[PDB]
């Protein structure tokens, strides 16, 4: 189960999908520490680059098996394995903009294996995504809790925008065990914090090194109630 997730984990992608009616393929390879919560993945457009959008909107497509369960809270991701796990998002802009992503995480030879698949619609022509007017992520916060056989969570996120606004979006995610959920410790409701950067870009962004940190915690507030 969690013996299988060691202290160094290294991680291997693939992604294709379509954005309005763009289509394209990603890869990538990278290497974290999924107890300290922290990776680093090296990703290439290998078809249909350079793409009409910015990257940033498959930012958070690109690993919940490196997220520090602090606290002793019970790690759903890890516990997954070796059967693995997916997750299945939908993030809606503000401006009309809709991404849905679905991913398998499987666990092969001891590297971990992504396989995303992408579809996003009605992104405007004139908005910051399509006119790729975006300056990478704030950090934020996930809520989780257990619904609909495994995890959701939800999370308004805020894209840095050139000029210095904002544009809101907001992820609902299910993510779901190849284990059979009442082989599973579950946790309760808790949250998880993360910082999502852009390390280095070349080539008209088909080139992108992304780090990410994140850790999980149950709200540290004192309580009136116990």
């Amino acid at each position: 189960g969690e013996e299988l997730i060691k202290e160094n984990m290294h991680m291997k992608l693939y992604m294709e999908g379509t954005v309005n009616n763009h289509h394209f393929k990603c890869t990538s390879e990278g290497e974290g520490k999924p107890y300290e919560g922290t990776q680093t993945q090296r990703i290439k457009v290998v078809e249909g680059g350079p793409l009409p959008f910015a990257f940033d909107i498959l930012a958070t497509c690109f690993s919940k098996t490196f997220i520090n369960h602090t606290q002793g809270i019970p790690d759903f991701f890890k516990q997954s394995f070796p059967e693995g796990f997916t997750w299945e998002r939908v993030t809606t802009y503000e401006d009309g903009g809709v991404l849905t992503a679905t991913q398998d995480t499987s666990l092969q030879d001891g590297c971990l294996i992504y396989n995303v698949k992408i579809r996003g619609v009605n992104f405007p022509s004139n908005g910051p995504v399509m006119q790729k007017k975006t300056l990478g992520w704030e950090a934020n916060t996930e809520t989780l809790y257990p619904a609909d056989g495994g995890l959701r969570g939800h999370n308004p996120m805020a894209l840095k925008l050139v000029g210095g606004g904002h544009l809101i979006c907001n992820l609902k995610t299910t993510y779901r065990s190849k284990k059979p959920a009442k082989n599973l410790k579950m946790p309760g409701v808790y949250f998880v914090d993360r910082r999502l950067e852009r390390i280095k870009e070349a080539d008209n962004e088909t080139y992108v090194e992304q780090h990410e940190v994140a850790v999980a915690r149950y709200c540290d507030l004192p309580s009136k109630l116990g």
